[PDB]
């Protein structure tokens, strides 16, 4: 059994998973309802809802944003800004205790799912101190977090002069909301596969990184000073040419800027070929990590 | 003979096809002329006509649409809408007995050598029952269709407000047309092995739909913060934001709507990098599949 | 001799090439020092030479389309148009015995060699009727004729309204000057190996042509009618149409024209995905077949 | 022993890498406290130094640039020019004994590093002659010099009308510096890899380059008589179109100028598949060395 183990990991057939249960007898049993779903019927029917319940916030989440809604705000002709309206503006909902912005209670109530799992989950974990080693653990931490920076944003604060203070700092947190979508990894195997891929080549990917910086910098600077001589020209700086050259390393190619002098195509053009030498090099090795992880669970 | 069978499937050389006739001995051997190219001369012609009859339809389709001549309507100078001038502008041919309108004879000319493959094919087949799971008597099926729904609406209708309460439901099968284009799998080797390539990668395919939509909303949304604080911003939701990823995941890039911020910039930046990280994953999952269909006739 | 000549055919080791010479002992000698730059110093002079030539001709030719130049021309404001003056402006060049046009002098000087170099490989060829089945005997031909038809406008012609004949004609032929380019494959071993990679993949290439000729088809449609009920379209026809598929399912994304409504987007992004699915599928059989004739000298 | 070697060298294991030491025994011990980090901890902080120092250049260079700080310059409005402030316009940097400009410190500050690095590196070198052989000690060469010549054309002048002489020259001299960038390929052991491929691509590259300079001549005239009979066409001459299919046959797209004629359409899209078939002939070429080249040290 000794030469047997030694032989699986020269192979990679490596499966080490045992999952203890909580000892309980029911503790440990309602914990394999919630990490197993092959257990049983309703077993699925908890991934069933929880796969369910992430769409129904990102929706939520989505149309707020909309100009039938964000037009239909407080503030519907926009002329001021006021401490009530600044949650309907910049968080997005109108927190009442009557609740009558629909929204706010539609992402509310996902969140008393996310806790209901997650607490309950934490309360029945074997492994109580490596809880937060375990990545799909911290996500589900980041979720539910900007629900309750809101509640105390509006329940402990009456005072004025707060947004000199921080108020796009509140902004800010209207975006890591949008890091809720990552609670998918728990449920999709293959969103795991590209999570272990990027695991096994957080070196080689940065391969890809510096070689770009690399090109950058370079083909910035070289258009730059090839449309220097314009008073009309469209590369102000070298920070406005460093959107240039990864707009044309990638071959995305807006057209908001594009050199004009007959030297600045010469470099311009250059710099199409060369984005295709920096990002091919290290894409392979990537992607051959990535195949191999997919069929490993073959 | 036993033990050879299960060395064949295992090394993948599994051709099990075996064409029954119809067994009429005419209605088997005319079935054979209208199943197989290869039996004769003329057998060869019948795919030599029906290949070129497909394109007709087509040419026609496509020459409606022409503003030498959808500009050469009756509505020449487009001032209303009549329910005869319906079909000249929203069925894009004119029905008539007469039938003075070209195209609306072109059209019907080939439906006729449709269905004279089609249900000459239908009252020849063995396999009677099992004659609607084959996927190449399907889209037989669906072409033949919006003729009909044409002619019902021209033939049975004698009415006011029928606008009302289906128009561009019409409009819809005038779409629905387009995909009388897949008759050509029927003869082309080659189109069915793209058939057969999505049909050995429904889950595979599916990490990259699933793979993108994660990629879509990540960045959408975070350039849709760094260009909020705009009045004259290009972002107004985040759904306007769903078409400025995929313009640049893919990497197609348009110009129609870029961030200007400097903070949008640099998130605009990262989804073009990751637009190659996430369609390069599953695409030589797929292309090795493709290339091993290919040759499989060898 | 019989079983290795089987041997390495099987292999692939088929160099069946035995330069046989004209057999003149002089025309059999000249011949070599035109076919041959290995034998001698001087032998590499001709095609260091020839190689050099082709060049001077390319400048000669795209330097007259410049508006230093072309501006420069006999209508320098541009008011009517001569009989000789459409030597000017639609054959690039003044022809006259004076021959004060610089670029017809420069035009004319690499004939000279060109014919000489043909003319005398033609008349000490070995092989003579099967001369003109070699293809880079016909770009040699293809190459100096329109040069010729250049002079038999001139010289044969004195007589009104030819324009009406043909004029146009004369303009398809200042194109067909641009394959003197490919004579460099008589120079580069490596433009021979694109040269047999695409006649080593002449139905597999054709996978991808039709492949695509379906993306393009079925897509340039489907945004057509979700872009129909616009007064303000910029989508006027289906062949309007057919290029904006090809600037979005080769990714090259221009911005002339893009869908504008919800419909039109929703179609219009998975033509973004699908032209991936489209050149992906064929081209690395042919990228194989290339590194496979690339290394074949080994 | 020998037949060891030979061994090897067919299977690449080839490391014949001896560091002699300069052998003064403090020539020689001073001499890998700048030539190897791993020797000691301070051994470490030398390159961690040096690596942090480039950047520190670098950001110096480009915020130079900035119309922050360029609009802030001596002529903060933009009326004429001085020979004084043609170093704050043309050279970045305000010269002076008292050195108020901040950049032209910090950029000093950076040479005291690399000479100190570099003539302390030269004086202690085992081989003296070969020195210059070494790529990596080119770079710190051509680093250090364009100080050297804002030196000596700020102390050697004390003259008029140098400008009719040489005046952009001293800006081409200004771009030059940009090649600092490569004194980090000492320190990156990946991008060296790189500079490996490449050097073990030099004539396989010339496939691409070649292949992409056939592809382009013969579609931006192509699309030239196509796009011919306009008064109001985009493309003028085919010097202009050359800057047209590299920007379609790399697929970045831009959109400044696009053909508009039904025949500039079918050349030009043409060209969008050409460029992929020109690009991915030579590339798994590269990718193959690279990879090769990574896992070359295991």
């Amino acid at each position: 059994e000794e030469a047997m183990e030694m032989f699986r990991e020269d192979e990679g057939y490596i499966k080490e998973e045992e999952r203890p249960l909580p000892e309980n007898e029911f503790q440990r049993q309602v914990w394999l309802l919630f990490e197993y779903p092959e257990s049983s019927g309703p077993a699925r029917i908890i991934a069933i809802v929880s796969v369910m319940v992430i769409l129904i916030s990102i929706v939520s989440f989505c149309l707020e944003t909309l100009p039938i809604f964000r037009d239909e705000n407080e503030d519907m002709h926009g002329g001021g800004v006021t401490f009530h309206t600044y949650s309907q503006s910049t968080i997005g909902y109108q927190q009442s205790t009557s609740f009558t912005d629909p929204f706010f209670i539609v992402e509310t109530l996902c969140i008393i799912w996310f806790s209901f799992e997650f607490l309950v989950r934490f309360f029945a974990c074997p492994s109580k101190a490596g809880f937060f080693t375990n990545i799909m653990n911290i996500i589900d931490i980041v979720a539910i977090i900007p629900y309750y920076v809101t509640i105390f944003l509006t329940e402990s604060n009456k005072s004025v002069l707060q947004f000199q203070n921080v108020r796009r700092v509140v902004q800010i947190f209207r975006i890591m909301r949008i890091l809720r979508i990552f609670k998918l990894s728990r449920h999709s195997k293959g969103l795991q596969i590209l999570g272990q891929t990027l695991k096994a080549s957080m070196r080689e990917l940065g391969l890809l990184i510096f070689f770009l910086f690399i090109g950058v910098i370079l083909f910035s600077s070289a258009v730059y000073f090839a449309e220097a001589d314009e008073r009309d020209s469209q590369f102000p700086s070298i920070p406005d040419a460093f959107w240039w050259a990864v707009v044309s390393m990638t071959t995305v190619g807006y057209g908001d800027m594009v050199p004009t002098t007959i030297g600045g195509k010469i470099v311009g053009s250059l710099c199409a070929i060369a984005g295709v030498l920096t990002i091919a090099l290290p894409v392979p090795v990537i992607v051959s990590n990535f195949n191999y992880f997919y069929h490993r669970e073959t």
